[PDB]
DNA sequence: TTTGTTTCT
DNA sequence: AGAAACAAA
């Protein structure tokens, strides 16, 4: 039950959703083959971008980051928007809802051209002023999947072109993409948001940091790499959501 | 029907 | 609120 899984979660810590995010997650590996082949700037106005059109995919969300890594690498990116007119529709893990999703980066062009290296800096010691920044630049709920996950994804860029990390705040709930939706219904009538937000207090993590312990494991992303102690703890949690 | 839902009234 | 938004099925 909740208590079970808030221990376990607890006993991972912070320390191993960092590690599972910086070593296993391949969304981490593909924002980090993008940031040596574009500015530092223009690499994290585009992971923002590609979080906000990250949803109703056409492949797996960890081959569609590693698309996006592999188109932008060395490309000299003069519109955002015009760069995703031509990228979507020719993509092959993003093909469905081009028109709306172009529509999204229109609107959130002007929020992504503050987003000066220092700009970025104070977003990323002060995320939940981002959350409702993007929130309020789009005009929709900050409570949304693809604007919990572009914080979340923000704070993975960010992380590689400052060289430092900030954990996740415990306000910003946990992102309720698919995956996340069907393991809570294995485990609970409750509702995801009320279930982890709970499961993150308890434990101590924040749910930016749960979900990246559950999302890759519940794609198959092995923890063999896991030093043993954490191995164990991964191991535990395996059985409880797989 | 939908591989990390949102827009539009 | 929940159907339409596009692709695939």
């Amino acid at each position: 039950g909740s208590h079970m899984i808030a221990r376990i979660i607890g006993e991972i810590g912070i320390e191993g959703a960092r590690f599972i995010e910086e070593n296993i997650d391949e969304q981490f590996k593909a924002l980090r083959y993008l940031s040596k082949g574009i500015d530092s700037e223009t690499f994290v106005k585009l992971v923002i971008a590609n979080s906000l059109v990250s949803y109703q995919l056409t492949g797996k969300g960890e081959q569609w980051w590693w698309e996006f890594a592999k188109y932008f690498y060395g490309r000299d990116v003069k519109s955002i928007y015009l760069a995703y007119k031509e990228f979507l529709p020719n993509s092959r893990f993003n093909r469905r809802l081009i028109p709306q999703k172009l529509s999204r980066i229109r609107r959130v062009e002007t929020f992504l051209s503050t987003l000066t290296e220092e700009r970025i800096e104070e977003y990323y010691g002060d995320m939940s002023s981002l959350w409702g920044s993007i929130a309020r630049a789009l005009g929709v709920d900050k409570e949304s999947q693809t604007v919990v996950f572009s914080v979340k994804m923000f704070g993975y860029a960010a992380r590689i072109v400052l060289s430092t990390f900030n954990p996740y705040p415990m306000e910003i709930p946990i992102p309720e993409d698919s995956r996340i939706v069907k393991l809570t219904k294995k485990l609970t009538n409750e509702k995801p948001r009320k279930f982890w937000m709970k499961i993150a207090r308890e434990s101590g993590v924040p749910p930016l940091h749960i979900d990246s312990i559950l999302w890759p494991l519940l794609g198959g992303a092995s923890i063999d790499s896991a030093p043993p102690e954490l191995r164990d703890k991964l191991a535990e949690l395996i059985k409880i959501i797989r």
